[PDB]
C-alpha cells in the first residue's frame, strides 16, 4: 500500500496567489505534467523502493491542495516544495530517462515563471 499523501492543511500574499494562479496552473497544463500531478503510485507502478529512497515525497497535486488551503506562510516555502518535487525525480530515476528530461523541462519553465513575480 502507498504511504498516505503529505498533509495539505495547516490550521494570502500576492506571490502565493501568483504561484497558484500562474506558475502552477501553466505547469499543470504542460504536456510533461502527467507524472507529477499526484503522488507517485508506487503500488500500481510496482516500485517497492520508491518510498524507501524518497523520504520527502512531493507532487504538483499536493502543492495545489496546499496553495488552496493557505498551507504556506510565504512564497519561499512553496518554491521549496517544487524543488523537492524536481530533486526527488532526479534522485530516484536515472539520468537520461525520459521522465528526468521531462522534469528538467518542467523546472526550467518553473524558473522562468518565478523569474517574474511580485
Ligand atoms: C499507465 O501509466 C501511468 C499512468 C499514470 C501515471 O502517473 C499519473 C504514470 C506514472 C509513470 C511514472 O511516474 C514514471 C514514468 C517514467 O517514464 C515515463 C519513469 O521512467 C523511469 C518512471 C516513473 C516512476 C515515477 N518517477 C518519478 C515520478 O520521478 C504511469
Ligand atoms: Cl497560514
Amino acid at each position: 500500500t502507498n504511504p498516505p499523501p503529505p498533509e495539505t492543511s495547516n490550521p494570502q500574499t500576492n506571490q502565493l496567489q501568483y504561484l497558484l494562479r500562474v506558475v502552477l496552473k501553466t505547469l499543470w497544463k504542460h504536456q510533461f505534467a502527467w507524472p507529477f500531478q499526484q503522488p507517485v503510485d508506487a503500488v500500481k507502478l510496482n516500485l517497492p523502493d520508491y518510498y524507501k529512497i524518497i523520504k520527502t515525497p512531493m507532487d504538483m497535486g499536493t502543492i495545489k491542495k496546499r496553495l488552496e488551503n493557505n498551507y504556506y506562510w510565504n512564497a519561499q516555502e512553496c518554491i521549496q516544495d517544487f524543488n523537492t518535487m524536481f530533486t526527488n525525480c532526479y534522485i530516484y530515476n536515472k539520468p537520461g530517462d525520459d521522465i528526468v528530461l521531462m522534469a528538467e523541462a518542467l523546472e526550467k519553465l518553473f524558473l522562468q515563471k518565478i523569474n517574474e513575480l511580485p
